[PDB]
């Protein structure tokens, strides 16, 4: 199994929350979800840094302004849907619908899924 120091931490889960909030790149878009899609946003925080997530401009304003179909379409052309597919497709599911659908759920349950 996992050595304990590579284990899904909560302190983790908080430094992405806190991430959000201290980047005005991620705390507006974040502050417009729902409970569902802000748990997406909080788990790709917590994979890919805060300053990566920062940089996904054009699909984080379509979520802002609620265009759901077309930020999961974007999203799903990124480098970073190629590398973890399986995953990111989970992730755009629960942004484009507010649902856990693509985990049958709380974050840390989705995390401890995601983080395998
Ligand atoms: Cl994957």
């Amino acid at each position: 199994m996992k050595d304990e120091a590579e284990k899904l931490f909560n302190q983790d889960v908080d430094a992405a929350v806190r991430g959000i909030l201290r980047n005005a790149k991620l705390k507006p878009v974040y502050d417009s979800l729902d409970a569902v899609r802000r748990a997406a946003l909080i788990n790709m925080v917590f994979q890919m840094g805060e300053t990566g997530v920062a940089g996904f401009t054009n699909s984080l304003r379509m979520l802002q302004q609620k265009r759901w179909d077309e930020a999961a379409v974007n999203l799903a052309k990124s480098r970073w849907y190629n590398q973890t597919p399986n995953r990111a497709k989970r992730v755009i599911t629960t942004f484009r619908t507010g649902t856990w659908d693509a985990y049958k759920m709380d974050i840390f349950e989705m995390l401890r899924i995601d983080e395998g």
